[PDB]
């Protein structure tokens, strides 16, 4: 793989359920 397909893991683990939980108390 890549390591930036490695951080679609990452990244796309972050920003997805970060939204999904900081739209509570970050909502923007």
């Amino acid at each position: 793989k890549d390591i930036n397909t490695i951080k679609s893991l990452r990244v796309l683990r972050v920003l997805r359920p970060l939204k999904t939980i900081k739209r509570l108390p970050k909502l923007k």
